[PDB]
């Protein structure tokens, strides 16, 4: 149930699959920023969801390189799926960009987002 | 030259394989917090290292589940490779659990990590 | 224009006063967690809010003490105060807690916050 | 035992003063980014340092202007005053930057930073 076609507050689109071991898979959609593709997604989440009434705890990574753009960076977010009549997934994300070793604390990049299925 | 066995200053042990297409795959052993095993990390990372003298971005999520003990969470690392005679991989990341809808604020955690290669 | 009395999205209440300098005072009292009062904040803003269309940039800080209780922490907020027909500020912060030595990584918690003025 | 005047990896000098309430004032130079002078600082630290071994939760925040450059940004921090044989301070920080509310995801710059007192 974790699998879908997500977008969120920006208007960017994530379509994803779970898996049975507790891989995630599926390619992500910037609309804003510098990218212009779907680009591939790889990351985890648990599969024991802890029924007490709890989200489920996910994370997956982007690395921004196709065939169109490259940005040298990647980004990272961690959250957790809310599901119930609203299915939800609110995650917290960080962005780092290959820098010199001078540019080292201007690197990275933090922010939110929220993920809703039918929009 | 990113795949090896890189250690951090928690000393946890971080195996890890870099892929042809920019996958990451690998196992992570946190030598402190509530996890006694290997675990399954998976991530990206670019292939285009920008030879200017940039580091490599990169980054990768675990969830901590495995036969041992579950606890319910998920963690993402985003950094950089800084690869020269001392190769170094400064990252910072987030470590999100499974909480309730009230206790939606405090399930982010926040913090730095520094991974050497031969410790 | 910034002084007023905000609330968010979990019900926290957030009394402030701008400053002629860049000062900014008031009371902040948390809905949420382990607080009962109003609390003592202190913190900064630029006062030339760079008229193209962007949004004043702001940051305080609370420490969690005062006589009902403590929790031996301190939470940083930073964002910027976007003004127009609806008055928000948007802010990301820090908390964190005073741990041992050993309990370094887990201190810090990160979050996010929307103040609105009229609720 | 929290005044005094800091340094830290970057090379930026921090001139702190500690209060009897639980205030903090002083100045700070950046010795990196879009800043040339000491920059006016505020912020606050619980007066109950929690005795059992665990070091004093603190924070601050710096408004980048004065009388030479303004970059329209705030940026604050929160860590703890680790008080023993070597003081240090471990601190975690944000920055935001003013910016069009088309522009408002890339805002916020997060990363870490680790006071010595005699450099
Ligand atoms: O900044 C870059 O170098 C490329 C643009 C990245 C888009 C960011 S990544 C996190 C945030 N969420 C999105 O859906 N897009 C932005
Ligand atoms: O907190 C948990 O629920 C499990 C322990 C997680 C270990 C954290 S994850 C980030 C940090 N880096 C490590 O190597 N271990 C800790
Ligand atoms: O966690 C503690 O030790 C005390 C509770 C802190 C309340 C936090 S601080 C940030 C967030 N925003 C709020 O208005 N309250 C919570
Ligand atoms: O980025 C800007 O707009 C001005 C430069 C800010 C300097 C940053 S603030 C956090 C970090 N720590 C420092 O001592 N300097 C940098």
């Amino acid at each position: 149930g974790i699998t879908g076609t997500w977008y969120n507050q920006l208007g960017s689109t994530f379509i994803v699959t779970a898996g049975a071991d507790g891989a995630l898979t599926g390619t992500y959609e910037s609309a804003v920023g510098n990218a212009e593709s779907r680009y591939v997604l790889t990351g985890r989440y648990d599969s024991a969801p802890a029924t007490d009434g709890s989200g489920t705890a996910l994370g997956w990574t982007v690395a921004w390189k196709n065939n169109y753009r490259n940005a040298h960076s990647a980004t990272t977010w961690s959250g957790q799926y809310v599901g119930g009549a609203e299915a939800r997934i609110n995650t917290q994300w960080l962005l780092t960009s290959g820098t010199t070793e001078a540019n080292a604390w201007k690197s990275t990049l933090v922010g939110h987002d929220t993920f809703t299925k039918v929009k």
